[PDB]
């Protein structure tokens, strides 16, 4: 239950993203890297910072960037 659009819309497209790269979801861990996103206002810091904290999984450059795009489309409303 979020109140903005920004955030639903970046979750829904980061598990998109998720399903289309890894071909796994976790709607949730989405939402962690939303807010992440929703923070980072730099491309590269969002990559450092999946790095960083989920690591622990293998982001590709394009993911990471793909996750940018749709939490930037969310962020100006780009919809």
């Amino acid at each position: 239950d979020l109140p903005s659009a920004f955030e639903e819309k970046a979750i829904e497209k980061v598990d998109d993203l998720l399903e289309s790269y890894m071909g796994i979801r976790d709607t949730e861990l989405a939402a962690t890297m939303v807010e992440l996103g929703k923070d980072k206002r730099n491309p590269d810091e969002l990559a450092e910072a999946l790095d960083e904290r989920l690591g622990d999984f293998a982001f590709p450059d394009e993911f990471v960037f793909d996750v940018w795009g749709a939490i930037g489309d969310a962020k100006v409303g780009r919809y």
